[PDB]
């Protein structure tokens, strides 16, 4: 059994403390240090602790993944070793905490399962490296670098290269790595595999990076908008559906060669795209990124690899065949923002709900007058706006279940409430000297 | 004419030899041409050119009512109304608006008289650069030496007292360094004249003594904000209208028809009362700011306030305007919606007597209690489709106020605040 195995990696990487992490609503990585002798007991009975921290009664159980079992490679102190595993959170008599961010994402996989179907997630991680002043973290670029740029206008090159490593000896197979437009920006893609797989490496990613910045006295972030007038860290998500082995998104026969099945599930995400912003987009600072004139989407619309559209279809066909969800940022939950894109998605399929027009001019370009004539939307403007529009959503309020809607409303609406009322230094600057 | 006479007996005894030709744009920022002496004959008669786009070729023509020498050789002051160069009164000019809605209210028989207390700040300057720190830890009605600024204020109301002005009274407020100022009440255009007289003296005082006033809604984030109530009545054929000795609370059906029509189009006046995107971080609960749309007696905190004196002190007072409006069309907006008001005989809402602060939102929804815009762009929106306010103010002043607001809000809406990087940088 898989147990075994952990048990006998224990031995030979002399392993004594264990990490058993978990995730929060918002997407942030808490955990339970335990000792190598209390693993048994883990794997078996489960840890308990107090699930308070999960919202954001109180007893529950860590039930870890044996198949997530790692080790990570910082070497611990004098040759002894740590390793982690990712657990799901079940109550004391069993069944599953219904408010564990993992679970949902399992329970709509589950779903989708019974369809034949699987969703397939391939992320490009956008994120910043910011200098450290005082041993507290700041919003200064590392490098002074720009698109695609090389050392050493990329100062960055070495973290990067560790990080890439370092998520290589965890099972992590990545695509390719560059600078991206903004001072110290950065962005690491990796191969497409299982929503859940996706999820968990994501978590990792986030985890990694930020580790490996402090070794270097630097903070690496995946806040959308850090700095104002460059360009927001995204979350480009590729998604394809795949249907009894086969990718459900690709027929030789149709127009474009792309199925049925795709142009339903674009359907059904620009459906609900406005209540999906809140999960995938969950920050007030969000909405600053979701402005025009840097790569992010903020117009409801879709079409070919020729538009810088909110989805975006790629030319690749065959088993490459997928669609490319632009507006999600990386600070977003990855396991709801994956279970709110397969629900509204599969709810396209299912009704066939038939997508609008393929947009392919320059929306930045046509006036606003012309886009309310064509039918063309606007992303919300505020967290506040896109919570109302979740609210009333409620088959992605079923899709992530009460417990975990309420939770991400309560949050976004305390973040929102604290944000409004504050007194920001653009209004002394504006308006203190005249009036 | 015989004031023009009057003006130059005044210049030859003070020795003047320079005028301030003042006027204000459409956000109620003082703008003037100065011009030696030699030229005021000049401004009193065919006029002074000026390219209008500042009040966003026009001539300058001097109010001889106004002319008053600054206290601080001498300078005078004339408040101009703006024309085209042809004669014809510029439709642009805040000033002619409300004089144009007083024009209508006193066809009429209708004159409105306005009392506001003005509440303001008084911080320190850094480097000579002013700054939102109080110079002052004072408080409600504070005494010397708790209140520092008893001598500022002092200085304010004397020169003001100079340039034919009644102060009523003056008091530290609520908030550090925070003070008010109410002086009596008046008609629209000579109190909305002493509003902005008042906005030019405290800010120039305060500078001669190293600081800086500030007529901002909320410079300080976690205390009180800086108001502007306006105490409103409204005189028939000399008779204050809103008192009826028999009517229910000594109230005449004028009044609540006023009140009905205020109310009506509140959430598009608020948009000239609260003009800056600062005003709506004012419109908060926990301060003396009103934020629900309720009316009520004197014991309560609403929106607008029913004082007990009555007789010809029968009066309203809207407490919803802060003091970084522009008085000109702040008043013609609330005559406009008031004289509708009158006129259509719209009935207010029933007098919310309860403390709304601690009253359950399903408690309000079942009064059907509203709330006052939450943003800026909110408040512009309602002022956009208000078809009435948009024909009092002309179309002209209307466009220039949403240009202006939605130029501010979608500079401030792009904006990253230091809020967010003290709530997220280190976290994500
Ligand atoms: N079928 C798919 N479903 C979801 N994401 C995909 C899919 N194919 C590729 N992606 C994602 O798109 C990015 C680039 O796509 P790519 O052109 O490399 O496809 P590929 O050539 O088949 O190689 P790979 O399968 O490793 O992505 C990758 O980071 C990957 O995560
Ligand atoms: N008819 C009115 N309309 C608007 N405001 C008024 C009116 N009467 C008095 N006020 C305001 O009330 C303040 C004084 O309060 P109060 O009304 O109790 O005294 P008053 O004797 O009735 O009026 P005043 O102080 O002007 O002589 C003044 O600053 C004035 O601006
Ligand atoms: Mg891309
Ligand atoms: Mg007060
Ligand atoms: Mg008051």
């Amino acid at each position: 059994s898989k147990e075994d195995e952990i048990f006998r990696i224990v031995e030979e990487k002399n392993v004594r403390f264990v990490r058993l992490q978990f995730v929060d609503v918002q997407g942030i990585p808490k955990n339970v240090a335990i000792p190598v002798g209390q693993l048994e007991k883990a794997l078996g009975p489960g840890i308990h602790f107090d699930g308070s921290s999960i919202e954001g009664e109180s007893d529950m159980v860590l039930r870890p993944d044996p198949d997530t079992f790692r080790v990570l490679p910082w070497s611990g102190n004098e040759g002894t070793a740590e390793a982690r595993l990712i657990c799901d959170i079940e109550l004391p008599d069993g069944k599953p905490f219904m408010g564990c961010p993992r679970q949902v994402l399992k329970k709509n996989m589950e779903e989708a399962a019974k369809l034949g179907y699987v969703m397939n997630t391939g992320p490009e991680m956008e994120f910043f490296l910011f200098k450290r002043q005082d041993g507290m973290p700041t919003n200064i670029p590392q490098d002074r670098g720009g698109y695609f740029d090389l050392a050493p206008i990329d100062l960055a090159e070495e973290i990067k290269r560790e990080i890439v490593l370092v998520l290589e000896e965890m099972g992590f197979e990545v695509e390719a790595a560059h600078h991206e437009v903004a001072f110290g920006q950065h962005e690491i893609d990796f191969k497409y595999d299982n929503a859940l797989a996706t999820a968990d490496n994501v978590i990792t990613l986030k985890y990694v990076a930020k580790t490996l910045a402090l070794q270097h006295g630097l903070h690496a972030t995946f806040m959308p908008k850090p700095i104002f007038g460059v360009n927001g860290s995204g979350m480009h998500t590729n998604t394809s559906l795949f249907k009894d082995g086969k990718n459900a998104f690709y027929d030789p026969d149709a127009p474009d060669q792309i199925s049925d099945t795709l142009r339903y599930f674009v359907g059904g995400v620009l459906k609900h795209i406005r209540a999906i912003t809140a999960i995938t987009n969950p920050l007030v600072n969000s909405y600053k990124r979701l402005v025009p004139g840097y790569e992010a989407p903020v117009y409801i619309t879709w079409s070919g690899p020729n538009r810088s559209s909110l989805i975006r279809v790629p030319a690749p066909r065959g088993n490459s065949t997928r669609i490319e969800i632009r507006s999600p940022d990386p600070s977003c939950n990855p396991y709801l923002a994956f279970a709110a894109i397969l629900a509204a998605g599969l709810d396209g399929v299912k009704n066939k709900i038939e997508p609008p027009e393929r947009v392919e001019k320059n929306i930045y370009k046509l006036t606003e007058e012309e886009r309310e004539k064509l039918g063309i939307g606007m992303l919300p403007g505020t967290l506040k706006e896109a919570i109302e529009c979740f609210k009333e959503d409620e088959l992605l309020v079923s899709a992530l279940g009460e417990h975990v809607s309420q939770s991400i409303i309560n949050v976004a609406m305390a973040d929102w409430d604290s944000y409004r009322t504050q007194v920001h230094q653009w209004e002394l600057d504006r308006y203190l000297q005249t009036y």
